[PDB]
């Protein structure tokens, strides 16, 4: 999918795991959260669709969706482990890099 | 190594899984694929040797091995748990993944 | 932060880690590698300044920190679950890396 449609289901997903209730629910969200933040680390932004794609912009564009997945990853683990209060927590640090991102790129 | 090694290693310890009795020898096929596909990832695959180095190509063939080692990942948990069928069927959603990049740069 | 407050980070870490007696100073140790690690995969080194964003040297350097986020990926799971010296054990694996980057591009 391209870059809009990776952050729409982001940002589904991240409701979905607000207003969850069971880990199940959670765990699910979370999976798909990974596989849009991977989808989209081959995108280009329409702010950045004027660089090498190597450029440093470029290579700090791929490397915030890889400090998404490793937060991403501690949350999972914890809907893994039933813990859902924990990964509704972890899931909500995540907005952190998902503001700085934009601040940059958005 | 090179990419032609790596691979195989990838496609030889998936067979090993699919025939593994018990968790140890799970878990030592997953942490040797982890590696074959970290190496991979610094590889210039044939198809796209003369293709420009900043290529959208070569970061998605990238991606595709970050896509792997997310998918190795989960697969490595189980085994670390002794959930020896789990594991295995984890390791078989691998193949969706080797044949997703091979349809495109192999 | 640049390359060599991420280096320092690492290093000082790294020494927390070696003479920690619990957990949590390991897991707290562990954390701040992982970010300083992902924060480096953005620089580039001196000795590679001369080369293009997108060469294979870049590409394996970049490639190094993944290697080292793995590993510190198992080294954290072991300290979340207690296992104090074998998560000493597993930092102590990350020296082999460490030592393979700088031998390359330092
Ligand atoms: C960079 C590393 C980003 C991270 C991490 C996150 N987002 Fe993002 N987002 C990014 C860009 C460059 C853009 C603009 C895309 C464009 O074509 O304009 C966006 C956009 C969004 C949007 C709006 C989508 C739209 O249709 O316009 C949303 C709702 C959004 N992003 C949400 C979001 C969430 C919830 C994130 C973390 C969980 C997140 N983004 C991370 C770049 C990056
Ligand atoms: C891209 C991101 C890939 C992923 C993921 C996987 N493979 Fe692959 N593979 C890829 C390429 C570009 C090539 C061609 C290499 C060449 O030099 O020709 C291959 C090749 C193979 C082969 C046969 C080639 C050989 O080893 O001589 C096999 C058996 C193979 N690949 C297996 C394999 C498996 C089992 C994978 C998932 C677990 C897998 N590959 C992922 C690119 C990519
Ligand atoms: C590449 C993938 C690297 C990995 C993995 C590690 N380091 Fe590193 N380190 C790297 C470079 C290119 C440099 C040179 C930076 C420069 O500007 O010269 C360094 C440097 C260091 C230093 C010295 C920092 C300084 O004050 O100049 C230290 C103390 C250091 N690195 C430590 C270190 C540790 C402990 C690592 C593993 C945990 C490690 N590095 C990995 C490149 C790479
Ligand atoms: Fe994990």
């Amino acid at each position: 999918a391209d870059l809009e449609d990776n952050m729409e289901t982001l940002n589904d997903n991240l409701k979905v795991i607000e207003k969850a209730d069971n880990a199940a629910q959670v765990k699910d969200a979370l999976t798909k959260m990974r596989a849009a933040a991977l989808d989209a680390k081959k995108a280009t932004p329409p702010k950045l669709e004027d660089k090498s794609p190597a450029s440093p912009e470029m290579i700090d564009f791929r490397v915030g969706f890889d400090i998404l997945l490793w937060q991403i990853h501690d949350a999972l683990h914890l809907a893994n482990e039933g813990k859902v209060k924990e990964a509704q927590a972890a899931a909500e640090q995540l907005k952190t890099t998902c503001n700085a991102c934009h601040q940059k790129y958005r």
